[PDB]
């Protein structure tokens, strides 16, 4: 299916996305740079306990508009905040992985939580990513300057250079992934806009914590769940800081997993979304 | 091209489809997990000789609607019909490869073969796959709850592994298929819906005889092509058996072609289906 | 984006694009067997220079209709008229990179260049590529019926051994391109329609001589650059050719230069791109 968004000149802005099942609707936000397909593994659980499951792919990437333009979270939440607006979900559970748990939290800030029922945070960006003076916790900017150097300066080496720690492949190749998934993974990533490689750097560093403030204060159902072996998202810089601003979250570590983990440890995701999703 | 067989929640199912030359239609229905461009090596060859082409991808497969719902041949012949029906066929000839055999007898039996010309089955399903107490020619159940389970396991390395047997590797590869199109046909099957590498399973173990009888009734010119090494539908348990209750239809064994023979014997299949389509 | 541009049978012939940034419009119209994205180290440069960048894939190449008829340049001419006819636009650059240079010029001879600013031929065909009695100094005809049954012999394969003599492999990878760059250009390459990768060849040895004639006598600036290791189209069978018919023209030769010069020479390409649109 597809959803209108916005315009890029002439042309219409749209997201692809999926609608599956029957039941409370869930969302699943995918993360860089995959597309909703990527779920594969939580979503036929989701769909077999009687949900409802929606997945779209960001702008830029799987089979939405390959754009050059709006590439932060303002435009990634109004996106997200068309897409439930076209649908007219109710009493909707919002599943972001990586870079989509950009979209939750931004769009809670800027769009409120009326259709919200419940918010599940795996391998969150939040709260503030890149060090500063008043964000000592964060990650120093040298680092995303030499990511968003080497996605422009040739997006194919890239994504197998960034595949390699997304999934801790020195550890996890051939018992946690196979070869094949991870060749399915770079065929995904190379078919995204091939400025988008690049693009969403500074959306991935973006301040979310005034957003952090916003779900918080919803008071709705809350997981944060991260891996203790995430190279992509340090544990440390991420959810351990977002578990402490927002303490009433359900609060997951999953031990030795990768930022990957949607795949590389399935069970345990699908364990704690079920435990979740069932309150 | 697409065409709107039906719904999933908000969104049309959509197939595409490809429309090409002119004279009496000729509609070629893939097997899995391919699309329509899987034809190449015999659309080439109708279109010379002077039919009009016209391919489709089965719902989930190739450029189709990547849905969870109604892989089942019902479903499947519901959707040829309303291809037939939206495009007016008439006179048309119908060629099934693989899973497209399951098509063609359940849209005879479900909908009657006023539209049709001829039939022609390669690589059949037909006329019972799978073995029961009232099926004893059958292939052991136990066998496809394993492809299920290691096509739902990862369907990546599942590609790898089935096309091994697909094509017999062993034998063919770099003497009847190079490496490369083996990785197209990966390349192709990876784009499939993640639920539709198993969610096919047990539509491929539905009981035809019923359809085969309505076939046979049609009285319709027919021809029943396999591979004598086919590897994926045994030759004793699917062809010889077709033929035996259908001794009308011209009969072909291919010696020493696997199951993907579309490519390894195109020869073959081209020299078979222009004898057939010239009657 | 798509763009309609015709019908085959029951179905319409779209071509996609993508139209991006703003300022004066730029279209850039690329080789086979690729798609607009093979631009992107153009685009990028074009759009940080305030251009408003515009291309579209070639019927029966990337996001485009796959069809079976009009692979010649009479109908490539007049899929880039429809598309400048219904964008509307105005004062545009033409940019044309190996197939695209037919456009181009076909264009100007068709249609006249009242919507044109600038003309820019890289990696050109031009004037007319196959030897005959009277162009003695093209390739002889067995080279291009030798490409033309390698293409339909296996497409696969052939696209790989296409890609060698493309970038000057032996060469260049590992220092001007990475393997995954050129899996990236095969991953493109196999995803047009099969029969496109044969039915060009004639187009591509059409004769553009009084095309030629056209785009000289419209005294619009006009560029002419080409590598010097160019081994698909040998530089003194074309770009010299050209040169010495249209003397007006900016003339480039990029020392040590493949055929796939947008990537493995993207700065002298953009420095040359840089330059000519300044003006």
């Amino acid at each position: 299916g597809y959803i209108t968004v916005g315009n890029e000149n002439s042309t219409p802005i749209e997201l692809y996305y999926e609608d599956q099942g029957s039941g409370q609707p869930v969302v699943l936000i995918h993360g860089y740079p995959l597309d909703g397909h990527s779920w594969e593994r939580q979503t036929r659980e989701l769909l077999a306990q009687g949900y409802r499951v929606i997945t779209y792919d960001r702008r830029g990437f799987g089979g939405s508009s390959k754009v050059n333009t709006g590439y932060d979270y303002d435009t990634f939440a109004a996106d997200l905040h068309t897409v439930l607006e076209t649908l007219d979900l109710r009493d909707v559970v919002l599943v972001g992985f990586s870079m989509g748990t950009g979209e939750l939290a931004r769009y809670v800030a800027r769009y409120g939580h009326e259709r919200v029922a419940k918010l599940a945070f795996l391998a969150s960006l939040e709260p503030f990513l890149v060090q500063r003076d008043d964000n000592p916790e964060g990650v120093p900017q040298e680092v995303f300057d030499g990511i968003e150097a080497a996605a422009k300066g040739d997006r194919f080496a890239w994504f197998t250079d960034f595949y390699k720690n997304f999934y801790n492949l020195d550890e996890n190749l051939g018992s946690r992934i196979s070869e094949q998934a991870v060749t399915g993974s770079w065929n995904v990533a190379i078919g995204s806009a091939p400025v988008a490689a690049y693009a969403v750097v500074p959306a991935w560093i973006e301040d979310f914590r005034s957003d952090v403030e916003a779900v918080r204060a919803a008071g709705k159902p809350t997981l944060i769940l991260h891996g203790t072996k995430d190279n992509i998202l340090p544990i440390d810089a991420t959810a351990r800081r977002f578990h402490q601003a927002v303490p009433e979250a359900d609060y997951v570590e999953v031990e030795g997993a990768p930022h990957g983990l949607l795949w590389t440890h399935a069970d345990e995701v699908n364990a704690a979304l079920k435990t979740f999703l069932a309150k």
